[PDB]
C-alpha cells in the first residue's frame, strides 16, 4: 500500500526475476535484505550521474552473492545500469556479473563475493574518509563527512579476515562506519547452529563497537532508519546493526536454506508476485511510483552535491593551496615533478639492503605526495615502512596519533591489511597506499591480493625479508613459491629491485600506478650499487645491465641475484666465456613493453640462464635454463645457506658453462618466441 | 632456593645463552614464559624416549619465535636434543632451527612460527583426540584421555586464523584443550595499545571458552598449576589461561619491546646469571638438581606409559577387533586391500563431474578406512564431501552429532580448517583427514597449506569448482593462479583428475600419503570417462593416454582439458596431423618417477603442447608451447566462456598445428631435459 512497501516488493521481485532469467544465483539474501537496502539507500547521499563524487556515502555489499540485490538498487536509482542489463544477470559480457565488479558495474565501490572481503573494504573506505576529512576539513568547510554502509552475512562473520578488520575498526573508533549483519540463522550447510554458535554481539562489543538490534528487519524499516540515526550519534565507535530477517522472505521456502543459492520454482515466483500485487505473468516490472519516489531522493542528493560543489569552490578561494591539492587529487594526478624526490645512487655509494633503500624512498616521497599513507602488520621496525616525522593514524582521543596521521598500525593482521588497503584505494582521491610485512606472509593475505588485481587497485605491498637471504629465521619465513604465485596472478606488478636505483624505479611504478597493484620484494641483506643501473632503465621492467655483443650466454636475474650474476660473469671471463647480464626487476612491466624492446633484452641466438633464489616457475618465459630453489630453505647464516645451495659466483658460472655446452652447435631462438 | 626456582632460572638462561650463541633470536618471551613452561611440563604426561606415545599430552608453542624456550624444555627432559644442539641454535644443519620443525626437532608436534598457526594446530590435535577417544575408549579402558596445551602470544590473537579456530573450538566444547595467553602488553611495533585494545577475555567468553586469569605469572607457579586443574574440571569448554607476565623478565630491558627479538647485551646476561645464582662466566649451565627433578617426572611418566601399554594389551584381548584396528593405525598402516573399495569406470559409463566422482569415492572408502575424517568450510552440498550415513563431529550435548562422528562442520573458515587439518594429522594414529572448499578459496588458507608441505603432513584438500568451468559465479570464484601457486610449493601433490579412474587414483595417492599434502582440483561440469584411463596408469602422476608412434605433436593436459585434447586430436586427424595425448593428473607424482619413465611419456623428438584452462606457469617443464588462461575469467555460462577463450577442439587444434609449423624441420628434445 505505501510506496515504501511497493519499492521493497519491486526490489525483491527484480532480484528474483534476475536469478530466474539466469537460472543461477542466490535469491534468499536479496529477499531478506530488501527492506534494509531500501531504508539504507534512502538515508544515503549519492549521485547516479556522478559515481565519483568524493563526499558520497559508500555502500558495500560484502555478502556479494546477494548482488542481484545491489543491481536492483542501482537500476531503480538510475545508475548506468538498466532492466535489460538485469535480464542479462550472470551472462557472458553483461554488466551484471554473478558477483559485483568495481571495474564493470557502475556504483560498485569494490569487487566482493569472496566472503569477509567487503566488510574489510568498508573499514578501509572509512579509514580513508577519516584521514581525508582530517586532512582537508576546515571550520565551516566540511569537505568530507560521508559514511560507509556495509551489508554482511553470517559467513562474513566466520571469516578471520573480518575479525581482524573489526578489531582494528573498533580500536580506531571509526564512527563513520555502519555495518549491518543479516542475522538469518542460515548458511550454506544449513542452520548456523551446526558451526556458528558464538555470541556475535558480545564479540563486537569486545572490539569496542556500538550495537543496535532490529528484531523485525523483515518489516520495521522505521527501526532500521532509527538504528542508522543512532549509529551516527555514536561518533567514537563503529556500529553493528543486527538485522534479524527471514531468508527468502515471501518464498514458500522462506526461512530454509533451500532459498539460499538456487533459483525459485516457477509457482513460488508466481505466488510471490500475486500476494504483493504484481502480475505473475510479468517479469522485471518497475512500478512508476517507485522510480518516481527514488527519483525524488536522487534530486535531493544532486542538490546536495551541487551545494558541495559550491562549498568546494569557496574552499579553493579561501585556501587556494589546499584547494589546488584537493582538485589535483580528485583529478587523479600526482604532484608535478613528484619523482624529482626519488633518490639516485652510483656505484661509488655503499652497499645497502633494499628494505633500507625503501625506507629512504618513503622518507623522501611521503613529504612530497600527500595521498601516500600506509602502515605495517606489526613489523614496522623490520619492514622500515614509517618515515620519521609522520604521525600515526589514531583517534585523537587515544593520545597515540590523530586521524590526519599517515602511518597505520595494522597489528598482526596481514589479510585485513590487504583488504583495508583495497578499501583505501577504493575511496578515491588518488590515494596511493601501502602495507608492510615479510614477503612470506603476504601469502596470509592472498584472498585480498588477488582482489587488488581483479579490482585494478594501485595498492602496494612493502614485502621485506624476501628470501633465504634473511638467514636464521629459517624455512617457515623464507619465500620459495611466493613470487611465482603472484606473478601468475593477472595484473600484479612484482618488483624485486637489485639496488638503490632499481628500488626508486619500483616506487616510481607503484606510486604512478592507476590500475595495477604492486608487490615490492625487498632484502634484509646489503646489496652493492650496480654499474649500469638507473631509475629510467629499471622503469622498463627488464633491461640490459651488462651488454656483451659476442655473448656466449645471457644471465637474467632479479634482486639480490643480479650482483651474483655479475660476479659469475667475472668467473666466466676467467674461463674464456663471455656473458651478458639482464636485470628483470618487474616481469609484468617488462611483458608490456614492445616486442622489439623485449627482444633486444632477450634476443635470439644466445642461450639464457635465469638465476633467482626461489621457485623456477615462470622463468621459461625469459630463459632456456633456470637456476633456482625448488625446496624449502633452512635455518642458518645466510652466506652458508647460499653456499650450501651453490648460489655463489662459481656455482652460477658452472651452470652457465653447462648451459653453453648444452646448446653447443645448435642455434637458439629467444624464449620470448611463441608459436601462437 | 627451591628447585622449581632453579629450574625456571635454568630454562631462562639456556634460552638466553642459545640466542647469544646465535647472536639471533628472541629472548623476551622465553624469559617471560619460563615459569609457565615449567609448571605446564610438570603437569604433562610424556615420554622423551617415545615421542609417539599416542596418549601423551601434547604441547604446542604457537608463538614459535619463542622456540629457544621449547628447546630448553626438551633438552632438560632428556629428549633426543642436547646442550650441544642448543649451542647450535639457528645454525645451518642443526636440530635447533630458529622456529620449531616437527620434521627435525624431537618433541616438536608441529611446525610453528607463522603467527596464529600453532593455536589452530592445537584445536586440531584436541579435535582428533576427542574423535579418537570417542571411537576407541571403552568402560574401564581409557585408551585416550590426553590434553592439548598451547602457548600463544598477542600476535597470535590478532591473526584471523586464530579467531576462526577459537570460535569453532568453543562451539565444539573442547574441554581437552588448554591455551595460555602470554599477556605481556608488547608486540613488535611496541605497546599493544597502538593496535590491539580489544577485550580479549570478553571475546573468548563470547566463543564459549572458560577463562582463568593468573595476575602474576612471573612467579606464581602455584596459580598456574591450579589454573590447569580448574581448566580440566571444565570438561565442556576449552580454557584460556591469561598469563600476565613481564616480557624479558630479569633483563635490564624487561617489560620493554627491546627484549622482544634481539640478543641481550653481554652485561645484561652477566647480571641475569649472578642475581639468580649462576656463574656469569659460564654458558649453557645445567644444575644437576634440575635434571634430577625433571628425571623424576620422566620416570613417573614412563611408568604411566608402561601401565598404558598394559591397559592396551588387556584392551586387545577383550576387544580383539578394535585392538587390532588400533594397533594397525598406531603402526602407521592402512587396512589390507583398502583400495579394493575404490570405484573403477569404463568408457561405457556416463559422464560425471569429478566433484561427484569424489563424493562416490568417499562414500566407498570412509566405511573401509576408519582413520579418514574430514569436513567442509560451509560448502558441504557443493563440495559433496560428506558420505551419507556418517554422523557429524559435534559434542553429544548439542544434539547435532557426537565426538565419534567423522564429518566436521568447519563453517566459513578455510584458513583455520587448513591449520586444524594439520593438527589432526599431527595427532598421529594414521589420521588421513580432508577439508573441502572451492579451489579458489584454498588460497585463503595459504599460510597453513605451505606448513602442511613443510611439516610433511598427509592432509587432503577437496577443492571443487576448479576453473571457468564453474561458469556464472564469475572471476571472483574462478582459479587462474591457484594451481601454479601450490605446484610451486615444494612437497604438494596437486591432483587434477580427468575422469572416474583418475579420481580414484588421486584418492589412492592422498590416503596412502604419509609425508605429502594433497590438493584435489575437482570439476563442477560433467566429464566423459576416457578410453585408456585406469587407476594404476593415473597413479604414475602422468601417463600416455593416446599413444601415437608417429606423432607430429603430443598434447599434454589435465582434468577437464584431457577430453578437450582428445577431441582436438580428432580435428587434427581430419587435417592429416597425428597427435598423441598425455594426461598429467599430478605433476609431483610424475616428477618423482624414474627418468626413463618420464621420458617415455614426454619423449624427445616431438613438439609438446600443454592445455589447461588456468595459468601457463610451470608448464614449460613438460611442454614446448603452452595454451592456457593468463587473465581473469568471466561471469557467464561455462560453454560460452570456453568458446570465448577458444578452449574448443578447433581452438586447440589450431594452436597444435601452429606449434607443429613452428618446429617444422627442427629436431626437438624433451622439455624434461636440463643442462644441469
Amino acid at each position: 500500500s505505501s510506496v515504501d512497501q511497493k519499492a521493497i516488493s519491486t526490489i525483491r521481485l527484480l532480484a528474483v526475476d534476475a536469478v530466474a532469467a539466469a537460472n543461477s544465483g542466490h535469491p534468499g539474501a536479496p529477499l531478506g535484505l530488501a527492506p534494509a537496502a531500501h531504508a539504507v539507500f534512502k538515508k544515503m547521499r549519492f549521485n547516479p550521474k556522478d559515481t565519483k563524487w568524493i563526499n558520497r556515502d559508500r555502500f558495500v555489499l560484502s555478502n556479494g552473492h546477494a548482488c542481484a540485490l545491489l543491481y536492483s538498487m542501482l537500476v531503480l536509482y538510475g545508475y548506468d545500469l538498466t532492466v535489460e542489463d538485469l535480464k542479462k544477470f550472470r551472462q557472458l559480457g553483461s554488466k551484471t556479473p554473478g558477483h559485483p565488479e568495481n571495474t564493470d558495474v557502475p556504483g560498485a565501490e569494490v569487487t566482493t563475493g569472496p566472503l569477509g572481503q567487503g566488510i574489510c573494504n568498508g573499514v578501509g573506505i572509512a579509514l580513508a574518509q577519516a584521514q581525508f576529512a582530517a586532512t582537508y576539513n576546515k571550520p565551516d568547510f566540511p569537505i568530507s563527512d560521508s559514511y560507509t554502509y556495509v551489508f554482511l552475512g553470517d559467513g562474513c562473520l566466520m571469516e578471520g579476515v573480518s575479525s581482524e578488520a573489526s578489531s582494528l575498526a573498533g580500536h580506531l573508533q571509526l564512527g563513520n562506519l555502519i555495518a549491518f549483519w543479516d542475522d538469518n540463522k542460515i548458511s550454506i550447510d544449513g542452520s548456523t547452529e551446526v558451526a556458528f554458535t558464538e555470541d556475535v554481539i558480545a564479540r563486537y562489543k569486545s572490539y569496542g563497537w556500538h550495537i543496535v538490534e532490529v528484531s523485525d528487519a523483515d518489516t520495521d524499516i522505521t527501526a532500521i532508519a532509527a538504528a542508522i540515526d543512532e549509529a551516527k550519534k555514536v561518533t567514537n565507535k563503529p556500529t553493528l546493526v543486527r538485522l534479524t530477517t527471514t531468508i527468502g522472505f515471501g518464498s514458500l521456502a522462506q526461512g530454509t536454506h533451500g532459498v539460499h543459492g538456487a533459483p525459485l520454482k516457477a509457482d513460488d515466483i508466481k505466488q510471490l508476485k500475486t500476494k504483493w500485487g504484481f502480475n505473475p505473468e510479468e517479469s522485471f516490472a518497475v512500478p512508476a511510483e517507485v522510480t518516481a519516489s527514488y527519483n525524488e531522493h536522487v534530486a535531493e542528493n544532486q542538490k546536495i552535491q551541487q551545494q558541495w560543489n559550491e562549498l568546494f569552490a569557496a574552499y579553493k578561494q579561501k585556501y587556494p593551496e589546499l584547494g589546488a591539492e584537493l582538485q589535483r587529487r580528485l583529478d587523479g594526478k600526482l604532484p608535478e615533478n613528484w619523482d624529482k624526490a626519488l633518490p639516485v645512487y652510483t656505484p661509488a655509494d655503499a652497499a645497502v639492503a633494499t628494505r633500507k633503500l625503501s625506507e629512504i624512498v618513503l622518507s623522501k616521497i611521503i613529504p612530497e605526495v600527500p595521498e601516500i599513507i600506509g602502515g605495517s602488520a606489526d613489523l614496522t621496525p623490520s619492514n622500515l615502512t614509517k618515515a620519521k616525522g609522520t604521525v600515526d593514524f589514531q583517534p585523537a582521543a587515544t593520545g597515540l596519533g590523530d586521524y590526519s596521521g599517515r602511518y597505520i598500525r595494522y597489528g598482526v593482521r596481514e589479510h585485513a591489511m590487504g583488504a583495508i588497503m583495497n578499501g583505501i584505494a577504493a575511496f578515491g582521491a588518488n590515494y596511493k597506499n601501502y602495507g608492510g610485512t615479510f614477503l612470506n606472509f603476504v601469502s596470509y593475505a592472498a584472498g585480498a591480493v588477488r582482489l587488488s588485481a581483479l579490482s585494478e587497485f594501485p595498492i602496494t605491498w612493502v614485502a621485506t625479508h624476501d628470501s633465504i637471504g634473511l638467514g636464521e629465521d629459517g624455512p617457515t619465513h623464507q619465500p620459495i613459491e611466493t613470487l611465482a604465485h603472484f606473478r601468475a596472478t593477472p595484473n600484479i606488478s612484482v618488483w624485486r629491485p637489485a639496488d638503490g636505483n632499481e628500488t626508486s624505479a619500483a616506487y616510481k611504478s607503484a606510486i604512478e600506478s592507476t590500475h595495477t597493484p604492486h608487490i615490492l620484494a625487498l632484502t634484509l641483506q646489503n646489496l652493492p650499487q650496480l654499474e649500469g643501473s638507473s631509475i629510467e632503465k629499471a622503469s622498463k621492467g627488464g633491461y640490459t645491465l651488462v651488454q656483451q655483443d659476442k655473448a656466449d650466454i645471457i644471465i637474467v636475474a632479479t634482486g639480490s641475484e643480479v650482483s651474483l650474476a655479475v660476479d659469475a660473469l667475472k668467473v666466466l671471463e676467467g674461463q674464456g666465456i663471455k656473458a651478458g647480464v639482464v636485470s628483470l626487476p618487474d616481469q609484468l612491466t617488462f611483458d608490456k613493453q614492445s616486442e622489439e624492446y623485449k627482444l633486444s633484452v632477450l634476443p635470439d641466438g644466445v642461450p639464457i640462464l635465469s638465476v633467482e633464489v626461489m621457485s623456477t616457475f615462470g622463468w621459461s618465459k625469459y630463459s632456456h635454463q633456470q637456476f633456482g630453489l625448488n625446496r624449502f630453505g633452512a635455518s642458518g647464516k645466510a652466506p652458508e645457506i647460499f653456499k650450501l645451495f651453490e648460489f655463489t659466483p662459481e656455482g652460477v658460472a658452472e651452470r652457465a658453462a653447462k648451459t653453453v655446452a648444452f646448446y653447443k652447435g645448435k642455434d637458439v631462438v629467444s624464449p620470448l618466441r611463441s608459436a601462437f
